[PDB]
């Protein structure tokens, strides 16, 4: 397992949501929030409408959002990339989309399962991701400083914002 011995978001790559593959190096010195998105879930409309803000609020600052689409909690996610890609614009969604993958289980994607390993990317009950929308907070240089659960407002991670810009 090399992903385990990764030292850095930065070293993975994903694919983004028209196909094409991002080194995530490009991130490098921006805070980012990672996190897994789903269409059809009681938290859509709360997750999308404050995480677009909160890009729009800190986008001079540096804030970068990643989003992955993901059917494994209730198949709330069961869209074609495209129809995901509309489903944002709806919103106006301006941060970055990726491909729809798996978070959980021996294909989720790599950095997912990085993540979840990471001291400050350890969950309660397991680390696993347990339900669509869980965010992590990732700092200049990559690594997890923070995560929070899928009951849990974007907002709530404005606060700790001024202390990894």
């Amino acid at each position: 397992d090399d992903w385990r011995c990764a030292r850095s978001m930065h070293e993975f790559s994903a694919k983004d949501i028209d196909g094409h593959m991002v080194n995530l190096d490009k991130y490098r010195g921006f805070v980012c929030i990672v996190t897994n998105v789903a269409s059809q879930c009681g938290k859509t409309e709360v997750n999308y409408t404050q995480l677009v803000d909160l890009h729009a609020r800190y986008a001079e600052c540096g804030l970068r959002i990643l989003a992955f689409p993901c059917n494994q909690f209730g198949k709330q996610e069961p869209g074609s990339n495209e129809e995901i890609k509309e489903f944002a614009a709806g919103y106006n969604v301006k941060f970055d989309m990726f491909s729809k993958i798996c978070v959980n289980g021996d294909d989720a994607h790599p950095l997912w399962k990085w993540m979840k390993i990471q001291p400050k990317g350890k969950g309660i009950l397991g680390n696993a991701i347990k339900w669509n929308f869980t965010k992590f907070l990732i700092d200049k240089n990559g690594c997890v400083v923070k995560r929070y659960g899928p009951m849990e407002e974007p907002l709530v991670i404005e606060k700790d914002l001024p202390h990894y810009f």
